[PDB]
């Protein structure tokens, strides 16, 4: 693969050209070898806190077996942003493992704030992050407030390796029993709002599981795992990006080069 050296000096152009900060972390769990570049920085999460949602949420069920099929109750009212499934389905309600699902594939908003409630909420969430390792993650904020992205705000934040190693954690390690983690999985390989991001700079035998996340200030994020092939070890990634003024466009071209670099790094052509 390529030489991480040149991996960081081929990053440091793909953020010349962005025009902002550009946040990296990669994990190869075949070697343990990462790649990094900003990745102990701050970033506004925006959606990628909905991964770590539905990982609360699992370890929740792991505890009291059953909560996944019970039904939330909500109106019409509580809808907010882009919701594309609560928006169906408010006059029966949705189960829980309805709502993950719908957060996870679809980025659905208020499907993240009725998930919240059911944990107690934005500070509940963090402290399951730190009862995973994480240090950086912080949610203060309810959908769809906490995508204002201003740079230097810490509220709404992670860095990009606490990021990866919190995704390793719940979708390949046991933060959650076996059966949730592969949930987690699937969920993730669902997700139908990253195309145009890491999976369309990594090789197409690959398969990827990913969580998006876009806010103010041109932010433009994705987690992914990574599987190059069946059976073979899966690699982490975490990229998040920021640009310089509140309405700069997100940047996904620069997305997809810097997964390619990850690509080249663990041996793609």
């Amino acid at each position: 693969g390529l030489d991480a050296a040149a991996a960081a000096t081929r990053l440091a152009a793909i953020e010349t050209s962005l025009d902002g900060r550009l946040g990296l972390f990669a994990l190869n769990t075949a070697d343990g070898r990462t790649l990094a570049h900003r990745s102990d920085e701050r970033f506004a999460m925006c959606s990628t806190f909905k991964l770590v949602l539905a990982g609360a949420i699992l370890a929740q069920s792991a505890q009291t077996p059953g909560l996944l099929e019970r039904r939330v109750a909500y109106g019409p009212e509580a809808l907010v942003s882009y919701s594309p499934i609560t928006q169906k389905h408010a006059a029966g309600g949705m189960t829980v493992a309805a709502l993950c699902a719908a957060a996870v594939r679809h980025s659905d908003n208020t499907a993240a704030n009725l998930l919240l409630d059911q944990l107690d909420g934005p500070a509940a969430l963090t402290t399951f992050a730190r009862t995973i390792g994480d240090n950086h993650f912080r949610l203060d904020r309810r959908e769809p407030e906490l995508n204002t992205a201003i740079p230097g705000d810490p509220r709404d934040t992670t860095t990009p390796a606490a990021m990866g190693r919190s995704l390793q954690r719940l979708a390949l390690g046991r933060a959650l029993p076996a059966e949730g983690r592969a949930l987690l999985c699937a969920w993730l390989r669902g997700c139908v709002t990253g195309a145009a991001r890491i999976r369309a700079g990594v090789p197409a035998g690959w398969v990827v599981g990913d969580k998006t996340g876009t806010g103010a200030y041109g932010v433009a994020n994705d987690v992914a795992v990574l599987w190059p092939a069946a059976g073979a070890p899966p690699v982490l990634l975490a990229i998040y990006t920021a640009r310089r003024q509140k309405d700069a466009a997100p940047r996904n071209d620069v997305i997809v080069a810097a997964a390619k670099v990850v690509a080249e790094w663990l041996g793609a052509a």
